[PDB]
């Protein structure tokens, strides 16, 4: 989801909650944030399920790609943000 830019902050949102920390890997290439979540084969109410996804973001310009941070939520939402320089 969401793409929240402050004037001097920089933040984005990603529902991941069918993930554990552990089966998420986020990587800055560039001006790029890269996201890829993974998770075997897994019983639920439904059945029997897994998943995959790979998702990009543009960082602003003005955003160095060093200081971008993340965490993730007890409501399973990863976070990625970083300060603006300017």
């Amino acid at each position: 989801m969401e793409m929240r830019l402050e004037k001097d902050r920089f933040s984005v949102n990603l529902d991941v909650k069918h993930f554990s920390p552990e089966e998420l890997k986020v990587k800055v290439l560039g001006d790029v944030i890269e996201v890829h979540g993974k998770h075997e084969e897994r019983q639920d109410e439904h059945g029997f399920i897994s998943r995959e996804f790979h998702r990009k973001y543009r960082i602003p310009a003005d955003v160095d790609p060093l200081t971008i941070t993340s965490s993730m939520s007890s409501d399973g939402v990863l976070t990625v943000n970083g300060p603006r320089k300017q």
